[PDB]
């Protein structure tokens, strides 16, 4: 599924991401825009052999099992395919674990390079929330 901006903001709010670990809703919407272009089915292979999955591009080396990443830890205890669903629940639940791991949202390269230190409130402007 490709989400609209406000539709995703509302879904993320319902799943408790607004101000989760101090990160306002706009941060999460901005990260999703630049990680996946709001597409739940996005996948990208990395040089180390791992793959990033879904709306928040969660990586198979640490967080989910895709059956082809040797030495993967599967910390979210889910198949990576579950992260591609139109229902973002699995992605949100896993993201909550990632953001709590010590480095906050810096775990998402696109967030660090394209969202951090910008007016992220713009990403939820105009939305009925
Ligand atoms: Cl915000
Ligand atoms: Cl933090």
């Amino acid at each position: 599924k490709v989400f609209g901006r406000c539709e995703l903001a509302a879904a993320m709010k319902r799943h408790g991401l607004d101000n989760y670990r101090g990160y306002s809703l706009g941060n999460w919407v901005c990260a999703a825009k630049f990680e996946s272009n709001f597409n739940t089915q996005a996948t990208n292979r990395n040089t180390d052999g791992s793959t990033d999955y879904g709306i928040l591009q969660i990586n198979s080396r640490w967080w989910c099992n895709d059956g082809r990443t040797p030495g993967s830890r599967n910390l979210c205890n889910i198949p990576c395919s579950a992260l591609l669903s139109s229902d973002i629940t699995a992605s949100v639940n896993c993201a909550k674990k990632i953001v709590s791991d010590g480095n906050g949202m810096n775990a998402w390269v696109a967030w660090r390079n394209r969202c951090k230190g910008t007016d992220v409130q713009a990403w939820i402007r105009g939305c009925r929330l």
